[PDB]
């Protein structure tokens, strides 16, 4: 018999009613988690603001923009910023803060739109390109290897990369997964961008498929006014592999450096970085 | 062993990524369905616009507001409109149009906020009260009877009703479910508010529990192509609803019930598609 | 990302380990429910035993046989009985009691096999047919209308019917759904075959599709050493509709009567039967 | 609203009807997989048959017995065999063959009953104790570490072990997971017991939690056609298991560990596919 009746389809919405799982438990802890960006680190403000300024970057695209924190600063410092993301749940908060602050011209002129790394080319009229494209805070890693061959990773970078104007920069990052795969632990409270305020506990689960590392899945355990859980997954980009992927994205025509945590990275140095930042420039 | 590993929890989102089921098939047809409000009927414009005007309503709250089309009109016609809904996916579009139309003052002054019928009291600083409260297009019926006794229907109306300022109006509606339950079929394209544009086909599934009707589930099956989604409804019979909604003000009210915009005399020839309930407060 | 990892596939089994949901709650109440056949009613023993004997039936097939209670009696009274069912979970108990009682020749000679109404023809070498085919206790109604047109109902009966030898009988039954659709209540403790011993409570849920009755779904609430629940669904066969279906099954070449509860049925009689039993004979 | 109506509960069955997922795709390939025991290896016949015989074992309990192939041999060779498993779907087939072969006495006297490692004590009137207890073909590994501390592994062995009569044997095995965890790959067709017949292809997924290996999940992908199923395993490393299984007798034991049937000297050239643990009791 074993059918499966449902009161509404997965994905739809009705007017008096909270959507899908929006009122649930994981969702409400996870809303604390993403709203955990109040102290932006001064080091990071210094570094990115100085990276852009140093290369004369003024037109910037923030791909994977989230609630928009990184973008809010860019906007604040007089940049010209377009911000995209594929997730409405997070874009809601960019959109919100933008309305909230609509009187400010800098912010009236802020563009927030939906777009998807896999279709980025058709989803953002790039014009003759952007000065900087930033994808920070380790979000590229949310893109999973569904097809098995990393062809998606490849297309996502190719698309992102193509957003970048000649002589422009792509500033893209990932957690040091080399280390995570090594300790088998993804340390909490190590976010170099926004020092975290939530006290939170973390179990790390690593899936290895036919002896190639395939997923890191983090289950967070947070305290409220309470012990609530939620789970997120990541693709573990070892530093070599990502280096290759991202280079190939521009064909090969690039200046390419890779940062420690904002300081440079000499392979075999005593200090172990928590993130690797890839700053890429182009051709001509 | 029968454990169930997931890659993310139900209800969360990550940045590079489309949410949960937003990219799926039923979601895309259903997006067609709710964006199917281009021709608002002139009859409806006339009626509601005239309802509010003859009772001197200016401060109106659109409970369950959706993409916000009713609200867009009220705004446009120089009303002072606050619109709430509990659904982000829907509110997105009111929010969207609003931004889109942000250089018009009438619109800069539009308020769109999240709120839930069951917590509507502590969700909307109601002030003195609102002039009119509209809940149109049959959305009250989206609230299901989960507990089994309709206590939630009751609270929902009580909260809504309390949003209404003394001598003010509640304008709330439901499909003619009495009929729907007589025929067993919910006819397609009878939406008296927004003349539908979409060649759509409908399967009506009625659930009856211990002999009490309990749910209408509609399977909309749409030409894009040949795709489907399903929505469900609590079937309010006219009496039941009239009782519920009256009691919501305790009982201090001027209660009339509309056909489709024209009055309703029980036993009249014409069978209405919707029942509109226009209420005012006496204490 | 929203994949869905699983430790084993739906439907498989591993050796140290209880199957799928077999240890769960609904399963354990429901095991009480099906094992609720200790007092077989004397009236029913009298009637069926006398139906078969009256028509000289000795080779009988019990299609949809369950734990095998009806079959156990047939076997006990010196009948020659083949019993089939499509469900291993229930056939386990027929099989069990058959081993348990293996010394008895009557029972050594009991045949229990798997077969499916929809493929019954290929699933049971019918030989030149059976004398009686019994499908009692309202199990035909477990067969749902998945395709929407009742073509399955039609094929299931056609197949069952074809099991019946020329001049033989088909003895098939259904709950009075006419009444159930009417009261909207499926009364508990009304089983005319095995008087029930479990004290149990019942919520009736009727699904009507485009104004045609489509499902009755019963949620049972039982007491143990405890208040445990479980749910079963049924196709509501109104008496006219089933009459038609079953007749057409033999093409039309039949004697056809329909019983009250074991007594005859004159439409419009004061007594409202809880089951309708259809006794069919054939051609020549 | 997001309720989930079902037509029957998980775990029940109705009569005209195939159960739950029994007719589905993965179930049919997997039925091929477990019925893939036709050629038992002659080496294995020899070994186990010889193991029991030199230690004068006659009363043997096949814990986790499955379709019952190991058991069918023991029976055939005139042993006195009781076989348990917690899985109906598997037991069906032991039960089946048994009935099929019921006119042979050796078989009429075969006992097949349901029992669960975690409740094995109060599940099997153990009498004085069994001569041998076999749990072969790597089935202990099907018991997962649900609680997180391996306390269930521990109880399971304790119960099993207690089935063993003083001076009697426990013969229990596991794949070489140490290797599996070194390479990351679980090679196909290394089953030392039953020479596989089925051209099958395998994807090895290892789960590591806070740095401790936690699960092997195997995706078998079979030529019938091109279908799939998945099974999971707790990877017992040799030390861990040796510890677990020793402790199960408290510590009163004669413990040896086999290569694939030949002894095992740690650091030897040959890397075994399975580890067989033959234990006896001293008090």
């Amino acid at each position: 018999v074993d059918s499966v009746y449902r009161t509404r389809s997965l994905g739809v919405a009705a007017e008096g009613l909270p959507d899908q799982y929006a009122d649930g438990e994981a969702a409400r802890v996870w809303q604390l988690y993403i709203g955990d960006t109040r102290s932006r680190t001064a080091e990071y403000k210094a570094w990115l603001l100085g990276l852009l300024r140093q290369h004369g970057c003024h037109r910037v695209l923030d791909v994977a923009c989230g609630t928009g924190v990184d973008s809010i600063m860019l906007v604040e410092e007089g940049f010209s910023v377009m911000s995209v993301d594929a997730s409405d749940k997070m874009l809601k908060y960019a959109l919100k803060e933008r309305w909230n602050r609509r009187k400010e011209p800098s912010f009236d002129n802020w563009v927030i739109e939906e777009a998807n790394w896999l279709t980025l080319d058709k989803d953002v009229l790039s014009g003759d390109g952007f000065d900087a494209v930033i994808c920070l805070g380790n979000s590229f890693a949310h893109l999973p290897d569904c097809k098995g061959d990393q062809s998606e990773h490849r297309l996502a970078l190719k698309n992102i990369a193509s957003m970048v104007r000649p002589g422009g920069l792509l500033v893209i990052d990932h957690r040091n997964y080399d280390y995570i795969l090594s300790t088998g632990c993804a340390p909490p409270g190590k976010n170099i961008y926004y020092k975290s305020d939530l006290t939170k506990d973390i179990t790390t689960s690593v899936l290895t498929v036919n002896n190639k590392a395939h997923m890191v899945t983090l289950d967070y355990t947070v305290q409220v006014p309470g012990f609530s859980k939620f789970r997120l997954s990541y693709y573990p980009h070892c530093l070599a592999s990502f280096t290759e992927l991202v280079r190939a994205a521009f064909g090969g025509r690039c200046q390419h450096s890779v940062l420690g945590d904002f300081k440079p990275y000499k392979p075999g140095q005593a200090y172990v970085p928590c993130y690797f930042i890839h700053v890429l420039k182009k051709t001509d």
